[PDB]
């Protein structure tokens, strides 16, 4: 297995985007940081908020880019490059349109699915090295022309509660994810309600 050394939580910075669907990834990392007693430091050198905690003798770093979503790769590449972290040791949490609230899944490699954050990360790191993704369901509005406004909207209470539940499920498989045991992680996670 390849142990995870970097967990990224995607989102837009600023009050305008706080609590919006498109920040689901950042929410996951915020929750994870709190649970692990990690302080997220604003480090301009990595264009985001950065923290770390030890696991099995190695530093696991948490990153929330504070660039625009569409320049997230700049942040990931800065931190990954500085600490010589290979893409296979990177986990990126993000909002997933193709899954409803309450559902979280894991995936290695693949495309960005219109997600411009993943898009930029894939561009900055390359196409030859896959990284792992924690896909946090936020639902789909039902038409492509509504996607932009939908992800930038604040979901109703019921949907926010469901997202929180999927995040709880995801944290439940943190031991497997940190170890790089994605088969077991998916087994335990994708079998949740």
């Amino acid at each position: 297995h390849t142990a995870v050394q970097l967990i990224v939580g995607l989102g837009n910075p600023g009050p305008e985007y706080d609590q919006t669907r498109h920040n689901a990834g950042a929410l996951f990392v915020e929750r994870l940081a709190h649970a692990q007693g990690v302080s997220l430091v604003a480090d301009r050198k990595y264009f985001g908020l950065v923290g770390k905690f030890s696991h099995q003798g190695k530093d696991v770093r948490l990153l929330i880019p504070t660039t625009y979503m569409n320049r997230s790769g700049q942040s990931v590449a800065a931190l990954a490059g500085f600490f010589r972290i290979a893409p296979d040791a990177i986990l990126v949490a993000h909002d997933e349109l193709d899954m409803p609230p309450g559902v979280a899944k894991l995936k290695t490699g693949g495309g960005h699915g219109g997600h411009n954050g993943l898009r930029d990360i894939i561009a900055q790191l390359g196409n030859q090295n896959s990284f792992h993704r924690l896909r946090l369901g936020i639902g789909h509005p039902g038409h492509s022309s509504l996607v932009s406004g939908y992800v930038l909207g604040r979901a109703p209470r019921s949907e926010q509660e469901l997202l929180d539940t999927s995040i709880d499920f995801a944290l439940g498989v943190l031991p497997e994810m940190l170890a790089g045991d994605w088969t077991r992680a998916m087994q335990k996670l994708h079998s949740q309600k």
